[PDB]
């Protein structure tokens, strides 16, 4: 539920990243009932001392969101400085840096699986009437080669370069809906297909608005099939109502996972030596981030 200071340690020297609206630090979680150490990531939001009943209401609502493809929120704590959101630390990093690093060895099965698992988590969020508002590969974490998790969800009432994932209607009026998440999901899939290159690379803001207003979309990658590109295209409809829901998108990509090399050209497939090398890289990142304080199995046993 609510974590006190006696159970949390914020490593202010282990800054994980910048953030649109809040920095993230590595940390260790000490459950008082159990001498077990849990490597965690601590996101710090300092928002005008807004320690109100509304912030507690949306902290527990976000805490009850449970799904295998959602990053588990271990707990929360509200301070005078602001709000800290604690999540389980993932040594592999976000999907954006993960796609670039493993561009040459990730297979077509892994790419369709990421789109499927992300669509699986978004379906749970949609059924919970929760708008993510910031869906992208940078906000998707990699647990292992065949398992990704969505993070930074449910920050609507809690409160940039994300224009590349912004639907057309958001430019005119601010109305973050589930249909706008479907748009960002289409761009998110495009990142996975292109192994994490930047959308609208030869462009800039706000020319993207008129580029999308003139009916243009992101070009089909050379490795993307036509049946898969039509899915991204229908994620980018002009009318917000004409776009499919994550209920439809979940059933589509699940059928795509049956034969993944039928929708993406990828000569590479994951090797069992890379599975063992991935396990060695996770223990290394755990040993370095916490200076041997965290036993690597403690994270694996979790
Ligand atoms: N639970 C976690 N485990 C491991 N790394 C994490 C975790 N949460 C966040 N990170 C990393 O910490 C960084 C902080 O990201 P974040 O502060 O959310 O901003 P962002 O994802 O870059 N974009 P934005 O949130 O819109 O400002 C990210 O680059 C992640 O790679
Ligand atoms: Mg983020």
């Amino acid at each position: 539920c609510l974590i006190p200071s006696s159970e949390l340690q914020t490593k202010l020297d282990k800054k994980l990243g910048a953030g649109a609206f809040g920095t993230v630090f590595a940390g260790i979680y000490y459950p008082k009932r159990a001498n077990v150490k849990i490597p965690v990531a601590i996101k710090v939001f300092q928002t005008d001392q807004s320690q109100t009943d509304e912030m507690l209401e949306e902290a527990t609502n976000m805490f009850r969101l449970r799904h295998d493809n959602l990053l588990k929120i271990i707990g929360f704590c509200m301070h005078d400085d602001g709000l800290k959101i604690v999540t389980i630390y993932r040594p592999l990093g976000n999907l954006q840096n993960f796609l670039k690093l493993h561009k040459e060895n990730l297979g077509a099965r892994e790419q369709v699986l990421y789109c499927y698992q992300i669509a699986s988590g978004m379906q749970y969020l949609e059924k919970q009437r929760v708008v993510h508002r910031d869906l992208a590969t940078r906000n998707v974490l990699v647990k292992k080669f065949n398992h990704v998790e969505i993070t930074d969800f449910g920050l609507s009432k809690i409160l940039k370069v994300a224009i590349k994932w912004l639907a057309i209607e958001i430019f005119s009026k601010h109305c973050y809906t589930h249909a706008s998440d479907v748009w960002a999901f289409g761009v998110t899939c495009w990142e996975i297909i292109t192994f994490g290159q930047s959308p609208y690379q030869g462009m800039s803001t706000d020319s993207i608005h008129n580029f999308l207003k003139d009916g243009n979309r992101l070009s089909q990658p050379p490795n993307c099939s036509q049946d898969l590109y039509q899915e991204l295209l229908r994620c980018w409809m002009a009318d917000p109502k004409s776009r499919p829901g994550f209920e439809i998108l979940y059933e589509r990509f699940k059928e795509f996972c049956k034969v993944p090399q039928l929708f993406l050209e990828n000569s590479n497939k994951i090797s069992e030596s890379d599975l063992s090398a991935e396990e060695r890289f996770q223990t290394e990142r755990i040993r370095e981030m916490f200076d041997g304080n965290i036993d690597p199995q403690m994270y694996f046993d979790q």
